[PDB]
């Protein structure tokens, strides 16, 4: 039995040189800290984290305000708290303290998002530590998971970039590989590691070494045209490596970049100068066009491959793919509870995206990741364009059981650290935890 | 008082997806960790890294010999030890268990200058919690330094990359820019991270959006020919953002690398196609260029002028700029002592660049620093190519008081990571701290 001693946040750098909030939090146990990736200040249906719109600082992207929201509103009803009441503290702050809700469900836009997910982030690693236990036991504690037997997930490398992530002609968002064939993570991060860098050597000598300088998730931009030039590098690489039929591809479309929201269309070709009719698909043809893909590439999954919106070609392309392919919603999901039960009722996709900050709170996050769960669907927790120091998401892809994770390429330390922190996981476990692996979507 | 009850180390990987070692060491008082970045398996001045070297397993970058020596050789010669007796621990190491040696001190080459960086790092966090003081006032005491009025160091931030670094026809290595104008260290991090992405949207128009792309610093490599292009590009970045006399310029040539032995001639265009774009010129021309641009940028530091094994054109430059221009020492020291102390008898430098991991312990870091600063020479805390998550040389800094630290740009979180310590740092010292600004090169003291 501790309490809140005290609930102090500062104002930090993120792995792209933005603001973002860090918050400690005070027990008899000691101090316990959380640092909170970046979201988004504006939107529809994800909730919004608060910033500063200072132009005379950090470009308008401060979060002082944030800070203060802290200290004068969250601090003083927190304090003689339980920390251990994880449930009980987020539905005070998301809830009553706050109170802000659209249509979709509570926005946390009173109070922002990451203030909120700072605090209830520093509870949760006061109350683990309370009940005397490691973060990934004691998120499994809260999620109604068992603390033995616990499953060590499949790294998702992000590896080539395009779409609005890069100047080439490629008009998919990410293209990634994940080592569904290792028989640890701690090899699994081998594999992903030594492939990168093969992809890397690849790419110096053909596209020149200023082709090798990353992007924010540490992946390379190439000029590569088509995603069949993108895929045809992966595959080369992979093999190269020695990781041939090991190591499996998987991309996210990010289709709401290049979706033709009146005429309903989808256009591959956004990107290029000369324009070409042929390219400009509807659902069900651009549909066609991943099936083609997914019978001559080892792709095992698939992210956001159409509109946000567009939830007739989702359950179209999953209907005909769900079985043998997963079928990742994102931005149309946005981890949100009545986002994803619209998406069940209508078969839309397979698998959850995992944002946290992107919903607000640890109790939130943890309830998403069970109706997904229960509802046979898959979960793929995820990190952030910008990333911080922290490593939670580490400790909550094992806790919750998903056997799962993208945290970016094997480069940039906001990235690695999530890796880093998944092998001293597996170590302290030893023999007490197992590899996903081929079962990577539906632990066993 | 506590002793050490166990040491234990394993495989993480660093900022570049290499491997590298982390240590445990435990105490009664908790586990204390500690990571340590990229060095060089080969050399003759600098403690050597132990490297794997498997054919089949990370491009033999491995580190498990590393992680074996540290369970076999290191553990059982330090269990019982009292974890603040840093000089005795670092000295057991470095002297007895390992003992190995060259014409310029001893290499740590059979327990490998990681393992017992890291041993070395880890004691001196059980250390600080054992005398219950936060890290940096614990390396303050070791360094014999008072922990009243500590001072905040001026962050230098790369921006622009060239040399080997860049496919570019820039020859110098690394431009940066240092916000000594600034009032604080959290003010000096908010200037760095503006002008930085001022510089980024100016590439981006210039050069597209592929230019921004970073390296393993966190800076760019636009596509400039010159060290004017460069320059002209920092100067309209630092204006955009609006701090024109606040924020200075700096730049490391990495010299070595341009340098015609066989010519004992200097290469500004030694990445270019054609080869008669201008002759090569000697150290003395060299110079002349160099302070071309110091009466025409605002540059306050020069790292790497001239050759690894040029004394004669260092001492000339350092001897004519003097008190207007800080001169860093980095391949030409290494961070040895021995070379210090060749460097500070020809007058090469007028400042150290502390590499921590390139030295092999806390305790000779620790000297290091000292020497230098009692000769009049400035020291500068620099991170490596490939570093970690750990954010120990933020408290080092502070801890010698140096005055000044380069680790990275205010992107990429291996980096990111010591400029937050630096602010939680300065929270918690509250108005018992002041910014070394101006007097970057040796600060003022208290009375």
């Amino acid at each position: 039995m501790v309490v809140i001693k005290d609930i102090v946040a500062r104002e930090i750098l993120d792995s792209r040189g933005n603001p973002t909030i860090e918050v400690d939090v005070s027990t008899e146990g000691g101090v316990f800290r959380a640092a909170v990736p970046s979201g988004a200040s504006t939107g529809i249906y994800e909730a919004l984290e608060l910033r500063d719109k200072d132009p005379k600082r950090y470009l308008g992207k401060g979060v002082l305000n944030a800070v203060e929201i802290v200290r004068q509103e969250i601090k003083p009803a927190l304090l003689g708290k339980d920390p251990c009441d994880q449930k009980g503290i987020d539905m005070l702050m998301v809830e009553q303290l706050d109170g802000t809700k659209n249509e979709w469900g509570y926005s946390k836009s009173k109070l922002g998002a990451n203030a909120i997910l700072g605090v209830s982030i520093a509870c949760c690693r006061a109350g683990a530590a309370s009940k005397g236990l490691p973060l990934y036991k004691y998120i499994a504690t809260l999620a109604g998971k068992t603390i033995d037997k616990m499953v060590m997930p499949v790294p998702f490398f992000n590896v080539i970039n395009g779409g609005e992530h890069a100047g080439n002609g490629l008009a998919l968002q990410e293209f990634l590989i994940a080592p569904v064939g290792a028989p640890n993570i701690r090899e699994a991060i081998r594999y992903g590691s030594e492939t990168y860098h093969h992809l890397k050597n690849v790419i110096k000598n053909k596209y020149g070494l200023d082709a090798t300088n990353v992007g924010d998730e540490g992946g390379f931009a190439p000029n590569v045209a088509t995603a069949e030039e993108a895929l045809n590098l992966l595959v080369e690489a992979i093999k190269a490596a020695g990781y041939e039929g090991k190591i499996k591809i998987a991309f996210d479309a990010a289709a709401s970049e290049f979706y033709k929201q009146d005429e309903k269309k989808y256009d591959l070709d956004y990107k290029c100068k000369t324009k070409n009719a042929s390219k400009h698909l509807t659902g069900e043809k651009l549909k066609e066009v991943y099936e083609g893909w997914l019978k001559k590439y080892p792709i095992i999954s698939v992210e956001d491959p159409f509109d946000q919106d567009d939830f007739a070609s989702f359950s179209a392309f999953t209907k005909d793919v769900g079985e043998k392919t997963q079928v990742i919603g994102d931005d149309i999901l946005v981890t949100n509870i009545l986002r994803i039960e619209k998406a069940l009722k209508d078969k839309a996709c397979n698998c959850l995206l995992l944002k946290v900050n992107q919903i607000g709170s640890v109790t939130e996050a943890i309830e998403a990741c069970l109706l997904a769960q229960k509802s046979g669907w898959g979960v793929q927790v995820s990190h952030r364009s910008g990333e911080t120091e922290d490593s939670f998401i580490a400790d909550l892809v094992v806790g919750l059981r998903c056997g799962q994770i993208k945290s970016g390429s094997p480069c940039r330390s906001e990235r690695l650290c999530k890796y880093n922190q998944l092998m001293r996981i597996e170590e302290s476990l030893g023999a007490d935890c197992v590899y996903a692996g081929e079962s990577f979507r539906h632990p066993k």
